């Protein structure tokens, strides 16, 4: 996953 995948993951 990419970093804006893990930034709305990390949400």
């Amino acid at each position: 996953d990419v970093f804006m995948k893990k930034l709305s993951k990390d949400k």
